[PDB]
């Protein structure tokens, strides 16, 4: 197991927090959220920079992963608009198809339902949760990942690709999509 794959395994096994309906204060390219447990400094490194207002921003969700450098609570992207109404049921049910080739002659497919609970969702959150799922259920990063990818397809045919042999690019972590319009998620291992 390369150091590279070891490092991916370490990163995607880190704790994450899903914080809901908080205020974020923007100064420069950092947005500070505080609750009763933690303070998080969220770095804007992409087109999120054009969306978050200078100063106070209300009613945001944040998907938090602490990046590696001491006593830091730095995270990157992961900011969304909170749900406009309460959803007790899932916002959307999505077919997740994980395909795995083993040896020379075997294909295997796991087909489940993937629960979307948020009207708007960051690529950060999709990427991190799906990889953690694959670590947990499909032995991701036990072997070299090679050309392994996730693809998220929207109802209109738009799609987003996460290549599993590197981290998600930091400029993509603050990109957001409409959870209602996700159609399916396919993974090729
Ligand atoms: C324009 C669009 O909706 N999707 C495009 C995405 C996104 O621009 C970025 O992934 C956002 O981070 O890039 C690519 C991909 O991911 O496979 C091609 C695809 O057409
Ligand atoms: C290689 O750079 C980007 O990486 C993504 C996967 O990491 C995804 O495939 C992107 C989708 O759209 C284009 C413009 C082809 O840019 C791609
Ligand atoms: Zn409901």
């Amino acid at each position: 197991r390369s150091q590279a794959t070891q490092d991916l395994s370490e990163y995607y096994n880190r704790p994450y927090f899903d914080l809901r309906n908080l205020s974020g204060y923007r100064e420069g390219n950092t947005v500070t959220f505080i609750n009763h447990y933690q303070q998080t400094d969220v770095k804007l490194e992409g087109k999120d920079k054009d969306k978050i207002k200078d100063g106070n921003n209300e009613n945001l969700d944040v998907f938090v992963v602490r990046e590696g450098r001491q006593a830091d609570n730095n995270s990157i992207g992961g900011i969304t608009k909170t749900n406009r109404t309460q959803h007790i049921d899932t916002v959307q049910n999505v077919n997740l198809l994980v395909s795995k080739s083993t040896g020379q002659h075997t294909t295997s497919v796991t087909s489940t339902n993937y629960s979307i609970y948020k009207e708007e969702i960051s690529l950060k959150e999709l990427d991190f949760k799906l990889r953690k799922h694959l670590i947990d259920k499909h032995d991701l990063y036990k072997t070299e990942p090679k050309d392994s990818k996730i693809r998220v397809t929207m109802k209109n045919g738009d799609f987003y690709t996460f290549e599993l042999n590197k981290k998600l690019q930091t400029h993509r972590m603050g990109d957001v999509i409409d959870g209602r319009n996700i159609e399916k998620i396919e993974v090729n291992l």
